[PDB]
């Protein structure tokens, strides 16, 4: 149990960036065409959607997966330019510490699922207006697979740290 | 039969990634602007059509091509990175288990045939609105065809399993 | 008037790949937007082109030429792997076999040209309305020059089975 | 005078090739949607682009570049599968024809300039009636430029011919 | 402290790039579709958009990344053709005004954020009008992120002419 | 003042080319959209357009670019071959020649600015009527910019030519 933890973890990594890179460029290309409210003013689409979605989901996604792989760069590059080990600790510390800020911020800033029908109460909009969402069936199960994966690798890289470390 | 199995499988994976590659994504780039109902209700196209298609046909089919070749990766950085037919066999098993299960999850979720007219009842939508769809004849034919490959597959492995197999 | 069989074939099927992989995209991509009735019912366009152009000519050009090549990639799989003639002899004859299939289903399908003008009673359509048809005459064009190179290699691989068959 | 023609030739075909690929693909974009006619008949616009415009031009030069370079594929071939002064002799002569034949018809089908206004009269158009174009002055420049430089290998290729002649 | 800035300012550099690369460039897609005033002039609309961002943040993010670099290109072809450590203090000297040049003007220009309405009294529009802007708060998110980036740029390659200077 | 001017003039020129193929095709790809007139008549704006703008910025530029690289192609192509110091010169008078041609070229058509009302006059526009245009400021911008470059590029070549000649 000391082996395979690497093969999954990297195939895990491999699988969610092919998952990101060959599907969600396409899901949401139409999130805010297809967004309609119900109502004659000209600014209240824009700004309900502004406040419903203020980041979307997949920008969020390529963010972590970039900032995910930092410490594994600067080891390349250390490398290849020349007190070791101890950057093996350091990179693994930073590597757990952003999987876990990062799954925390997903749950934090959009939940676990995504409804049909918001109400946005902002200016210009007058009092209450509903608005409606397309697609919401489809990002429902893509935040749940990608908050499974994100906790599998949370999971491997906590056991290793604790074989390793003291 | 023996030996032709291995050369027959790999060619119709490659025949598949092929064709689902090539083809299959411009079919269904207007089916969202194309899908038209008979109302005034702004809301009731959306929720009807997430309603019918929740999960389109071809991110199934690339999740399935995806999480179908697994295994042949962890064999490859397993070897790389070096009690061994064991591991032959343990991810054959788990090929044929993951086929079996996509193949039934495909029949049971959309079925044999796309018809070109669907009744909605859903919420904002006023009782039992109809719906029109768009390329619905392309999009039998490509269930189809799919079906038969896959199953294809299940056959050859079924069949190089039962002859390695105690 | 014995080899120079290879190099015309080789050289057709490279002639059509490019000109089905660089021109026919584009001509196509307005097929629907184009496609124009005369009623005011929702739901009539669809139908109607649905039952005119069930499977539009390019995927049926592209499954054409990824079928016709498969027995290339058996025995290149096989020779790799590696009684051999005897190979040879049936990939020819399943070409033969395909190539001629797929040049009498184009005929049957489809035709020889391409019109302005269709007349469609389709449900809900209310009787026989008409309807009009965009870019005809590139379309007949292609059609044309398509079952040209198809025969042309029709004939090739005739005379080769000929003068290697008894 | 016996060494320059075939850098010229060269140079000019690669010059020709950048230009078409990088340049004349989004000059024809939006061809159907800005050719606007006057009149509220649904079915007039399609009917006289398709018969101002039959084949568009850049799908002619595509070709025209396709089926000139076939001589020099099939020599590539044919060496590579093992005489070569008769057949350098036979590619010559079919070269030439296929540039006499393509600038003949460039200057039958199209022309050398492309007006403001069209004048169609065919069905459902009631009699006579004006449409109009879009960019007509960049695809004149188009025109002029390309037929000067088929002139030019025209040229080149007929003074190698001579100086090879018997 | 003199090593570990080469590997920090290579990884920020190509972190930025990737950023770059891979976002910003749908973010800013429907700038100007969906930037919307409220008047009925014929000409408001693109006047007031023209004022408010005159040039959009990700051309000046490209152009900044290509001018920081020249004095690397300059280096590399100085050296393949072919008193050094002269010209290695002058590029240094060049970066760090180019990078402090490029912030300061990003600060002049645009600011720190963006806000959803803007008030326009630009030719033809009639008496201060209101418009609504797309998309505010990812591009305030962008903005700062690479504000921050350049600043950590900024601070490390004056630690660096500090460590080199007299 | 005999070295530097080629790393300065290759690195210019890359630059530019990498200005141009970057971002430059985007600026330019709503001009016909958001190009409105002010006036109910069909085929004024695209007649107006056209008198406006015949052959816009960036193929003018790409053709620039293209046709200023050609005699070192000629060089590499009468270099590969094998009286030759003759073939630097007249190359370099023929890039002289064509740099100076296309800047003077660039101050008769376009101009230096890029105004934001355009009265037209042509048929079928009734008697003077007025045009608006779209982003107006960064098109400037660019014309500036490239002038700039170009005339950097003649003066290291009017140097080297001195520097170089009788």
């Amino acid at each position: 149990s000391t082996m395979i933890g690497r093969i999954l973890l990297t195939v895990v990594v491999i699988f969610r960036i092919l998952i990101v890179a060959i599907v969600g460029e396409t899901v949401y290309d139409d999130e805010q065409t297809m967004f309609v409210c119900n109502t004659l003013q000209p600014g209240c689409n824009q700004a309900c959607y502004d406040r419903a979605f203020p980041i979307s989901h997949i920008r969020y996604w390529v963010f972590q997966i970039i900032m995910v792989c930092t410490p594994s760069l600067c080891f390349i590059t250390y490398s290849v330019h020349q007190g070791i080990s101890r950057f093996y600790i350091i990179q693994v510390v930073f590597r757990n510490a952003l999987e876990i800020g990062f799954l925390v911020g997903q749950y934090f800033l959009y939940g676990f699922s995504v409804p049909g029908l918001y109400e946005c109460n902002r200016y210009p909009c007058i009092k209450e207006v509903e608005c409606y969402v397309s697609r919401p069936t489809e990002k429902t199960v893509f935040l749940v697979f990608m908050f499974a994966v994100s906790g599998i690798c949370v999971v491997l890289n906590l056991a290793e740290l604790n074989h390793l470390g003291w």
